[PDB]
């Protein structure tokens, strides 16, 4: 077995923890909790930092006996690696990298927003600019079922969390774009994602820390 | 030919300048160039951007002929392939895609703060957990004379590109770890390297954009 410690919070977790059920994985939950008040208390995490001896401390970070590593990314990539959840053809792995940062890249775009006590001001910059935004995603999807073409990949993985974070900020943008929205279909009546969705260790928020003005819990 | 275009800032394109220069990549150079005032004009960009066909409209940009890659990691992971710098062996996997993503991680974070208004608030900050930081690509390295291992990859370029720009900002930060510091001077030593360090083409600053609290300029 494996295991993957976070937080007991969505976060850049959400993905992974997809990606390893999707995959009959069979992993271990490693949650680290912190207080509110007005001293978060990042203790939990922070007394096992050193003690696992990463390259680099922190988390999410994927334990597989003589595989323990950091990084977003790493850990989807790798999981995939064993499942050939990748590119194959060169026109199918260079959608995947450009779809891999990009997702990351709005998923940060969001998490700025609201990781600023100046949430309101900004709100409306983003959801303004969102409509464009989404529009790309469908431009991008528009013909294939899965982002990258008829064959299901990790990309896939981060997509579908990427769109959710949206839809629940803003319900009112995916509706614009049906091809969007088809995509939140296939990537939920999948057996074993369904299994996942309808078990008692389904995790949906809260999206952010306790740390967060919005999407906290 | 290829074609890169970026502002007329070094940013994070510097890395893909090095690695389509030392893989003989016969590329071409499109510079915008950004405005002053209070609104910092970047019409040049904005024009042209939907213009070119980009899936996802960003700069920099690639448009390898008939390959329009967008997102400097998705370039770095081009250009690589197709030279096969990257990492041949599962472990080297592993640690092309932790190295890639960290010194990433810590770039943006350094750019988190010179694009923060209170920069000599937040900078003494970034000094307090610098070294740490350090430390771990310290460790990384080890005894290796390139991050992954015994070959060149992609990784290495990024990652000079990251303890370079760490450098202007504290010549000291590196002045702890000297692995590090061969590592650099190894890596300039390299005959098409140095070539490309005395040439008309290098582009070592300015380091931000011409909004930024600091490197602009």
């Amino acid at each position: 077995s494996m295991t993957l410690g976070y937080w007991d919070i969505r976060g850049l977790a959400h993905a992974i923890r997809l990606l390893l059920e999707y995959t009959d994985s069979s992993y271990e939950e490693k949650k680290y909790t912190m207080g509110d008040a007005p001293d978060y208390d990042r203790s939990q995490w922070l007394n096992e930092k050193f003690k696992l001896g990463l390259d680099f401390p922190n988390l999410p970070y994927l334990i597989d006996g003589a595989h323990k590593i950091t990084q977003s990314n790493a850990i989807l990539c790798y999981i995939a690696r064993k499942h050939n959840l990748c590119g194959e053809t060169e026109e199918e792995k260079i959608r995947v990298d450009i779809l891999e940062n990009q997702a990351m890249d709005v998923s940060n775009q969001l998490a700025r927003v609201c990781y600023s006590p100046d949430f309101e001001k900004l709100k409306p910059e983003y959801l303004e600019e969102l409509p464009t935004m989404m529009q790309h995603f469908s431009q991008f999807l528009g013909k294939r079922p899965w982002f990258v073409g008829d064959k299901i990949t990790f990309v896939d993985f981060l997509a579908y969390d990427v769109l959710d974070l949206h839809r629940i900020f803003e319900p009112n943008c995916l509706d614009a774009f049906p091809n969007l929205k088809d995509f939140i279909s296939r990537f939920e009546g999948l057996e074993k994602i369904s299994a996942y969705m309808k078990s008692s260790r389904f995790l949906p928020k809260p999206l952010y820390t306790r740390v967060a003005v919005w999407g906290n819990k």
